[PDB]
């Protein structure tokens, strides 16, 4: 292939119209009144929403190198989300305002390095003054409390995560399945929780979510990495006649079983997912033992001489519900006896007796709190199926911003929070005037998604931020009704970390570019 | 697949030209003189028509952004027609005068927020004006009286939808069949409707209704979720061999199931159709039950241990006829014995004896009424079977202007009434100076309809429009007979509730325009 | 601007902004669909008025005090 | 104009400056608020009523312009 190279100015002046580009379209979504965006689905009718992170996903540009500032941002911003739940379009919104003033700087002649450094020394500070800012949330009235303004004031929904923390605890899991009647159902069953993604993002059944529901399906455990498909062959022929989805846990697949079973999953006969197995060396074994005495099945060990050819499905585990993400695996309601699955957690409870290592104790307490703690599931009942999806996916997002709330508190969620930590921190200074520079960018960055909020509203960024300026502690603007006033007793806040991640990876990516000499790409 | 985008004026202005050409090749054809329009057939002979729907669905543009525009109108426009029946092609009239007055506004520097809530504000006080101007429509006089006047005149047309309501009542079931015979017949059958839609719109074999038809078909009843296939084949092999049409209700089909069947059916061996379960939880139990008494067949429930594929014909219920629309499914006279029929409402009025609660006693009554009120039906005779065809479209026609009118009445049609509101609120003001052009932009934008219909005519508009500002009440011009006088008396009226929504959706689409900041699209 | 600067010798660039913020705000309202000519009355009533009192407002200036105040200020 | 050339927010200024009352007004100069006429900034009147009046007469005519004719480029 040949290249067509940029140096400099060529190259970051083509990242930055890429990037406001990718900026100036979901931006203008981000405020509660905010203005929305028609994208063309491809065959029949149009699709219009309000979501920027829908918006960020369809963007590409056709000018190489202005694209790559596009999806250079992109990267960053769904990174913030997958480990905050939210705040994908206001890490964008910051990046851009970062990124815009830091390059005019660059162009200017002011020294890059230094900006980029002024620009962490005064995220750092806001982090901190993010920190000081927010408000603890660690009892039931303030979990609910989250909940229902999280839920957009219903109170309900609130209620139930409150309860469902209360029961399992904070650090528990939760799960939320369809409700079969109008009523709202909150049960406790066995069940286990562990990180491990899918290997393959083709095994995906529910698009939106980003992971994979499978219904009552068949458990494989192994003890070895599978890379051939003959082996899977007796028991995955079985469970094709048996009717039921199959859920494989082991060392790790290859692509020549892995391939083979994606693509026969896509469009196939048999529809079937497969993860790796939890913990790793020495410590594996008992983890993948807890899972089978919890889902009733059999666990297959090469080093007992027991292979999967040998294997029949009364040697594999079931679950009513089992879901799977990029990188986590639960598993719900585990068909395995009470006497089992309670005498297992005797036998790990008289392991703990030895307390040779804290860590070692520690480590099968761990096991213990996976094995007998459960999982606490949550049914959401409706008057109809679309309020009945529409809500579950409400009661979702509140589980993900409380979760959230309880580990770092909360702050305004206004665009206030940011507001006011740049205020706060007006008068910090750099060792190099170039470095000064790059604080009042990032400051000023900070401003801008209250100002996008109120600019999408219809009302003056400039005449709103003044005002909120003046105010101290969580006191600021609400766009949706017109009034000043404490944003989190008025029912508008973030989560502490959602906006510290938010902040953090424009940050890091506005600070990348500034540093970025040279770019490569294929010729139009 | 590179993206295309533009931003304020650029985007809005290719959105305005895109609106205009699908307005004005519609606008056209609206009055009762409309200029007839030419769509060419790829191989043939081109059709005329009068038919602004026809018109509106065949339109797509080169230049996408100004394609969006059109299509973000055609959406919003056919929404009119599904809540109301009619005035689709008068909601993309008002529409045109609204986006276009309301765009210039912004382009001229007032602020856009601003026109939209002056807009809605407008809107708002029109609909109350709309309510006292209208004419309530109850007695069997009135819906007679409307239901000729929509049948073009035609007196028996009207005789037959008010003895219809007046045998199952204003809510019951009304259906309309082919006729067998020149004389019209009206029937009163045992018969179930219930508002669930499809699940495929490839099901659909009279593509102008947009409903699926299906003649005396076999009824399958299941208690659980299908996503398999397997469990059809014994059923499904039974309906092929016998050559008649198979209908499912269950609780849900999954894509495993469902997509094979969908292709299966598109041009296929066996063409069949599936519907969700009326109700949930609880209540769908006994309500499948009433499904399954009333057609003779037989539920299957897991619960129970009977499976799909332990079920043979005698275990299908039976109906002559049955019609899914894309939200609504009801089926025509079923096999069921009277005896169970009847003796089933008994035990369902024995039910009604608890009387725990009002929602108890209310959601039993209801079952009561969808048994034993039945579904009655509508043939239609005719000299010919073109005209009897034709008469029946008409029928259909008049059959959802009924409804509307009995829901919320009837108003002048000539495009009056939107003139009749429009001059009782000119005063009206707003808090800003912007807020206030865009109440103008809306009333004036009400104008518009009535003049299009002169204009069409070849009458002077501004002149017809003067003359029936200065009357009262329904007072209008007629068009066709070009007299002045009662509109309502002439026998020239639209439904109170079209005439609303049509004017809504035109106010919704163009505030949504007006606040549209940016536009992505795929490269020509 | 040039015609100020005959009647006064300054205050030119004032005037200027003044004529900016006049026929800005003039268009928008004749975008609107106001007649041109009544704004234009409306304009000139205020501007009369507006004089009047620009008159009741201004002192003497008869120090040496005040007058290098005007001087060091306009320079 | 004055505060916009300072590097300040002109609207914010200029609410401050409406609140007061008298000769209390904004000194760009000394980035504060205070009594115009004891600071020593002064306006002659005939200067300030010429500027308000020129500006008027040449934007009330120019607003009203319908149609304007010029050689082609
Ligand atoms: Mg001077």
């Amino acid at each position: 292939a040949a290249k067509d190279v940029k140096f400099g100015n060529d190259a970051r002046v083509k990242m930055l119209r890429g990037v406001n580009v990718l900026a100036d379209a979901v931006k203008v979504t981000l405020g509660p009144k905010g203005r929305n965006v028609v994208l063309d689905k491809s065959f029949g009718a149009p699709t219009i929403t309000k979501d920027g992170v829908s918006v960020a996903r369809e963007i590409e540009l056709e000018d190489k190198f202005e694209n790559m500032g596009a999806q250079m941002v992109k990267e960053v911003a769904s990174k913030a989300n997958d480990a905050a739940g939210d705040g994908t379009t206001t890490a964008t919104v910051l990046a851009q305002a970062i990124i815009t003033e830091g390059l005019k700087a660059v162009a200017a002649g002011m020294n890059p390095m230094d900006l980029k450094r002024g620009i962490d020394k005064a995220v750092t500070a806001a982090v901190e003054e993010l920190k000081a800012l927010s408000v603890p949330c660690s009892d039931s009235k303030a979990i609910a409390q989250v909940g229902t303004i999280s839920a957009n004031s219903d109170e309900t929904v609130g209620k139930l995560i409150a309860e469902a923390m209360d029961k399992v605890g904070k650090e528990g899991v939760i799960t939320v399945e369809d409700g079969t009647g109008l009523q709202d159902e909150l049960d406790v069953v066995e069940g286990m929780q562990f990180d491990r993604g899918y290997l393959s993002p083709y095994f995906i059944n529910k698009p939106e979510t980003g992971a994979v529901e499978l219904e009552s399906p068949f458990i494989l455990l192994a003890d070895k990495k599978i890379s051939n498909i003959r082996e899977m062959l007796p028991v995955l022929e079985a469970v094709a006649k048996a009717g039921k989805p199959l859920l494989i846990i082991a060392e790790d697949v290859e692509g020549e079983a892995l391939a083979t079973l994606v693509v026969n999953t896509m469009r196939g006969i048999v529809k079937v997912a497969a993860v790796k197995a939890p913990g790793f060396g020495d410590r594996r074994k008992a983890m993948l033992q807890d899972i089978a005495t919890l889902t009733g099945g059999t666990v297959i060990s090469e080093e007992i001489g027991m292979e999967l050819e040998k294997a029949t499905l009364e040697d594999l585990g079931q679950a009513k519900r089992v879901v799977i993400n990029k990188d986590t695996t639960t598993i719900i309601d585990g068909v395995g006896e009470e006497a089992a699955i309670q005498g297992r957690v005797a036998q790990i409870r008289q392991q703990i007796e030895e307390a040779t290592s804290d860590y070692d104790r520690e480590k099968l307490q761990e096991r213990v709190a996976k094995l007998a703690g459960g999982v606490a599931v949550i049914k959401v009942g409706a008057a109809t199926e679309v309020e009945m999806k529409e809500k579950k996916a409400r009661v979702e997002d509140a589980l993900h911003a409380t979760r959230a709330a309880v580990e770092e508190g909360v702050v305004a969620g206004g665009g206030v929070a940011l507001i006011r930590v740049a205020s706060k921190l007006a008068d910090l200074r750099g060792q190099n005037e170039d470095q000064n520079v790059g604080i009042k960018v990032a400051l000023r960055a900070m401003e801008a998604p209250l100002r996008q909020i109120v600019l999408n509203c219809g009302e003056e960024p400039s005449v709103v931020a003044n005002t909120v300026k003046g105010g101290d502690g969580n006191y600021g603007y609400n766009a949706a009704t017109e009034e000043y006033g404490n944003m989190i007793d008025m029912g508008i806040l973030d989560p502490t970390k959602v906006t510290r991640s938010a902040l953090q990876y424009a940050a890091s990516v506005a600070g990348l570019m500034i540093t970025t000499e040279c770019m490569v790409t294929d010729l139009p």
